[PDB]
């Protein structure tokens, strides 16, 4: 009954990592991105002290922090600069990264308008409203949808995108963004929606939670998640945002999406009565895993990596290992002899992103699949003696290594299979099972943006990515098609004709360098040529001429019309078999500052 | 493919209404429960002014408020009095009312332990943390799970009850508690759980939202939801809490549950791009409804009441009517209908997180009593409703809720719908159908003597106001025997009529023919009587010989009696009885 769900687009920003590319670079190099708290959030020295004896003090001076928490492009999203000050950074990052995941997928907003697409995002209050009260700012009407009601974040994006599926904040603490994946997939099975965006956003805006969580005994006095280590003594807090776009696998394959991985099963439960309210329950976790792998109907011996919840608490890590061991044993009781499974945790790299913890874990795994590499889990040179992995399928990933394929009883290599766990301190558990996805002539390369500065930015992004050779000449039509049908058509336009990445690169540089134009690329503004658009759209004879130009591949001519805002049916440029959509740079939003006024 | 879900237990507290009984009394009488803001919340005069011109001021001095917002019995839930101060009233009310909904159903905690039961509750921050942040109270470790993370409310109850199903806060603004029902019903269909508890909790603890929402243009300057009226000009804020226990209809019938009504379909959607972010979308509401009723596979002409979202906005009320008309028209097309419409907000205000659950409970009671109650303040209808050429009329006066009959001459179960729409655009709709169906030992227990006396008075009072007959006696007995946790302070009496029961209860309450004991003080007797096969035979013989006074005597001393064996294969049906009378101790922000 369960229909597999494709992951067709992703986006994110993490401690030390501006985007998904840098994130992988950091993970591959074993980089630790935890820092001391930045002065622009609060002064850690001012609140420093012994949390067990000193009023409102903490010894926790560390966190994983992201750049740009206050950056937003409100006009892009139809919000005024004045309104923007009132809008919670939780919402602003939500809107920004949802759009980026859509652009990553190559899914145009026009394609999404009117659909039952769902949105499920781990989000909640993180102190923006408190920053208002501290500055003794008056209470205004804007505050209500701006920063008083967390559901407004997802709801504002559904409004903007004109989509009709469920639109919800998800808050189950540490497990939120993985429960959101569960809820999204579940929604896709029962017809609540057809496609969904899911993810999480976590921001650390005041010292209050550091202080309170410090006093509750949750945080490491060394400021590191030393997951699996004998020295594990709490977690370190982090900020971040991650988003995935989800489509039924059938649809994704049919529509030509690119596919990061396939969700084969999910589960959510609660730990029930544990030792204390905040103690994880190894029996609940085992049962969770069992449910997920039964749904996926995959053999436990083919699962070769697990992204643990792995917060680096002294008691939690072994409990998690014990849950895994019980689960795999029960599943074995009811394919690949010598079962070996790596275990690691992105928390060791960027800390515990709380609301965005689960999505950060899924993205690490997707990248690990893309690059057939298991990256190093940090700070665990000396393993916690309670793990006892020797007589089991499991090992901790203590060094970067190839993620090797496994092969069935017959001769054929199997897709890499992995699981991701996320557990909330209140007892809400989630697990997700992922499987690796197993798959001249000129064209018109088009770009558009809201204004000239953003258009130059888009050009640079594309330029930079061609130069660091992420693409080759075999990709050119995939690039062209994605840009043609997989991007919103905005007002400021650039088009050039190219048959090679080199020819493309050259024309892009020309537009970027200057100026520097001599009729080699095309430029226009949609709003400045109306009545020509009407002519080519509401007149049957001009439409037929336009169709002929496309069929005859008059590229230079079509480019000239497109930059002027004339609607071109690019599909007619291709046979029945369309080029597969491809991951390209997403919108370079203005980095404008909005904060408490 | 859709499996119908039974509502088998309910609980709640609303403005002007301490419990469900009083809530119905208020509704039947057409009572308006909105008042001025109580001084113990804030002083409205202090924040009074013109919201359009005056900084930090509002002209909104009304709300629907409940009693006991600060009241909690923490030792019941294994929480210390000291920790209790840090626990958000959102969570305290959640725990309190989830337990009452379980007891209403006649479901013992022992029965739930280890099960995959879910909890889905509309809840969120409502200012408790802000009351700390103001009085510059020190930040403590207790604050983290106490009032910083709203998911801890449902999670703490899953912990307490030892249940393993999904446990979640639901926050979609105004639609939250109805979306919670959708999510629970959906979870029960896909195996995320077997049974579920769903509901909503809304508390109004500071003036901040009154001020912001006032300035946003959301609130009536008269302080009333005048839903459907020509004077409709915004809503009035209310507090409240309501809970339902949900079981698959198959299971409920099989297990002998009593059933308030049956959910035949649900739906949730988003309005997408509307005129503004906060504008409702009649086309989205129409598609919502169409989906719910298609799922329910019921003919539209059999639906005879709709509980509208009905906030009493000038533009929203007609928009809702237009969505309804379009939906039913579309439903007729893919195949003398008369359908009433009302809104409980006219009675108690907009309960926000608990608005949806309030509307459902009104409908359940309307069903119980075969009555459509008056929707208030709508003597003069909004001229934009345009109801004349349609099945709909506004319920402007109390009236019988009449059955309608099919073509084969047969009576139909009453069918109703409930809508709840969030200001961010999240819509939910739920379709409900009316459910069509010698002595014993009466036992009571509580955590202490005071709570036991409370339980006895509750039972006395409900017998005196004639809620039961002699025909119910074995249902009462059975429910109390198997549908209540066995707590330490115990009372039992033998009775063959309500009269005799009433007499014996009055005797115990007065201070005076009944049995009384404490389980923890009779480990000696428990030793004598426990874990032996010949003792078992003896107990089986006492039951067979109906030696009730003797069994009652042992039971109050903490001996296990197999009460099930007093009955044949078909047990009496569980019945709704008063739920635990929690201690009304005050817990709040610490000095």
């Amino acid at each position: 009954d369960f229909e597999p769900v494709a992951i067709v687009g992703i986006s994110g920003r993490f401690p030390g990592a501006m985007d998904i590319d840098e994130f992988w670079k950091n993970l591959e190099e074993g980089k630790d991105s935890i820092t001391e708290v930045p002065k622009d959030r609060w002064d850690w020295r001012e609140h420093y002290g012994n949390p067990d004896t000193d009023v409102n003090k903490t010894d926790i001076k560390w966190g994983g922090f992201i750049d740009g928490v206050a950056e937003f492009d409100p006009l892009f999203f139809g919000i005024s600069p004045r309104e923007a000050d009132y809008v919670d950074p939780q919402q602003r990052l939500l809107m920004t990264y949802v759009w980026k995941a859509l652009e990553d997928a190559g899914c145009s907003p026009q394609s999404l308008s009117g659909t039952g697409t769902g949105i499920f995002i781990g989000t909640g209050n993180t102190g923006y409203k408190d920053l208002f009260h501290r500055a003794n700012l008056p209470i205004e009407g804007h505050a209500a949808t701006g920063h008083m009601i967390p559901s407004v974040g997802p709801n504002r994006m559904s409004y903007f995108l004109n989509i009709h599926g469920p639109s919800e904040p998800v808050e189950t603490a540490c497990s939120s963004s993985l429960v959101a994946i569960h809820r999204a997939v579940t929604a896709m099975q029962n017809g609540d929606c057809e496609m969904a965006i899911a993810g999480g956003v976590n921001t650390i805006l005041t010292e209050e939670a550091h202080i309170s969580y410090s006093k509750a005994g949750m945080l490491s006095t060394d400021g590191r998640c030393k997951t699996f280590s004998a020295d594990a003594n709490g977690y370190v807090r982090g900020e971040g945002v991650g988003m995935v776009m989800l489509k039924k696998l059938e649809d994704a394959e049919r529509d030509g999406n690119h596919i990061y991985g396939v969700i084969r099963g999910t589960a959510e439960n609660h730990g029930g009565r544990a030792n204390t309210l905040t103690s994880p329950n190894p029996k609940a976790q085992a049962d969770l895993l069992v449910r997920a792998y039964r749904q996926a109907d995959i053999d436990p011996s083919t699962v070769t990596y697990i992204e643990a919840h792995g917060t680096g608490t002294e008691l939690g890590d072994p409990i998690e290992i014990n849950g895994l061991k019980a689960a795999f044993k029960e599943l074995s009781n009811m394919d690949v002899p010598d079962h070996r499974c790596g275990i690691g945790s992105v928390k060791s790299n960027i800390g515990h992103l709380e609301l965005a913890a689960g999505i950060s874990g899924l993205i690490k795994v997707l990248l690990q699949m893309k690059h057939k590499t298991l990256v190093k889990s940090l700070h665990c040179e000396t393993l916690n003696p309670y793990l006892q992995l020797t007589d089991s399928p499991f090992y901790i990933v203590q060094e970067k290594q190839e993620w090797k394929s496994v092969t069935d009883r017959d001769g054929n290599e199997l897709p890499r299979r992995a699981g991701i766990s996320s557990f909330g301190i209140g007892g809400v558990n989630a697990h997700i099972v992922i499987e690796e996805y197993m798959p001249e002539q000129p064209n018109v390369i088009v770009l558009s943006a809201k204004n000239k500065s953003r258009l130059i930015d888009r050009a640079s992004q594309l330029l930079e990515v061609i130069r660091n050779k992420k693409y080759t000449d075999q990709d050119l039509h995939r690039i062209a098609y994605t840009l043609q049908v997989g991007r919103e058509e905005m007002d400021e336009r650039l088009a050039c004709v190219a048959g090679t990445m080199q020819e493309l690169e050259e024309k892009l540089q020309a537009f970027v360098d200057g100026k520097e134009e001599t009729d080699e690329f095309f430029r226009g503004q949609s709003h400045r040529n109306k009545e020509t658009q009407t002519i080519f759209t509401a007149d049957e004879d001009m439409a037929l001429a336009l169709d002929a130009w496309i069929r005859k591949r008059k590229y230079a001519k079509l480019a000239d019309l497109w930059v002027k805002g004339v609607s071109i049916q690019w599909n007619t440029l291709y046979g029945e078999t369309k080029p597969r959509l491809i991951s390209l740079p997403s919108y370079p939003f203005a980095k404008d500052h909005y904060w408490v006024p």
